[PDB]
């Protein structure tokens, strides 16, 4: 708070927006990994991570694609499906992408059909590319728990 004020703002929201320094962008990227994989991946987890890092640092790719790549990666595809089933992967995906679990029966069975046929990656595309969560929430906002998803398209 650069307006002469105590540290009341402890809940910070990361967003890929014009006006971010190197340290800021580093935290934004790392926070994304910490949210989707809900743990601190490092060392063994790199290379592709480092490559995605520089891409989003430049602002070359949208923060939305960064997220959809991670969730559609074999890592998430395995860790959240190998010791689970379609219905459980459904819950896990919803909780990570939308921040809300399947609430409505229609909702459950609707996306359950997607995760059963097209699979988890298809469920990812279905949830992430949702124009509702895209258009209304903004493309800059990092998807933290109870946060916002990113805007796809511009117009």
């Amino acid at each position: 708070p650069q307006s002469y004020f105590n540290a009341a703002a402890k809940r910070q929201k990361y967003a890929m927006k014009p006006g971010l320094s190197a340290l800021e962008k580093n935290a934004v990227i790392k926070a994304a990994y910490r949210q989707i994989f809900e743990r601190d991946i490092t060392k063994a987890y790199s290379q592709s991570i480092s490559y995605l890092e520089s891409q989003v640092r430049n602002g070359d790719i949208s923060m939305k694609e960064f997220v959809r790549r991670l969730a559609k990666s074999p890592l998430y595809r395995k860790q959240f499906f190998e010791p689970f089933i379609n219905s459980r992967a459904l819950e896990l995906a919803f909780r990570h992408i939308l921040g809300r679990g399947p609430s409505s029966r229609e909702e459950v069975q609707k996306y359950f059909s997607i995760v059963s046929s097209g699979g988890l990656p298809a469920l990812v595309d279905a949830l992430v590319d949702s124009q509702e969560y895209a258009d209304y929430f903004g493309e800059e906002t990092v998807p933290y728990l109870r946060g916002l998803e990113h805007h796809h398209h511009h117009h």
